[PDB]
């Protein structure tokens, strides 16, 4: 359940070596920052933030940190998943970018597991 | 003209559905606000809280379904890119729900 994560601080990785830290504060706020692994802006902290509730969660990070940015934003929303034993996020990603055509927008999957 | 120019502003914004939301952007990028499911659906006519962040021409956004009023467990994210056409928030959502998820498009109209 996500308000067990309530006070904690936790890592997820997905498929593609994307990492998140998420702190959950008791109301069920979310902040934290993103690593993408997957693409530019790879390997550097954004802000992601969001909230959480029940066995629901959605978040977002904009592409921009003051040093590498992409021209783009992607949002998350997903679902807890009890594993065998652990609990993953089951999500799907929008991603809203602007290149040489103006702008495009994508969407896809993403399941995060707990470190 | 972009986002970057909202920054101390709070603007409201219609989708094709009817659904509406407000948008406060920080002088950092920061969204906060609210969004007023009016679809059909449940959770409706009652605000919610937003939050997200916006740079230059691309924002994400998203809303969990729960206002301490009514919960219909899911949680809605969007991500979009402002165009001119009027100016406009083109956007890509994703909805997460009981577990499924559901995806689409919307078009947000600034007011």
């Amino acid at each position: 359940d996500f308000d067990s994560l309530s006070g904690t601080s936790t890592t997820w990785v997905n498929e593609l070596g994307s990492v998140m830290t998420i702190d959950v504060d008791r109301k069920g706020g979310v902040t934290g920052y993103y690593v993408n692994n997957a693409t530019g802006c790879r390997g550097l902290p954004y802000d992601l933030s969001g909230h959480a509730h029940g066995s629901t969660i959605a978040f977002s990070v904009v592409w921009s940190n003051g040093i590498a940015d992409c021209r783009s934003a992607t949002s998350w929303a997903g679902y807890a998943r009890k594993t065998f034993g652990g609990v993953q996020i089951v999500t799907q990603w929008s991603l809203a970018f602007v290149g040489k055509a103006g702008g495009k927008i994508e969407t896809g999957q993403n399941v995060f597991t707990y470190q």
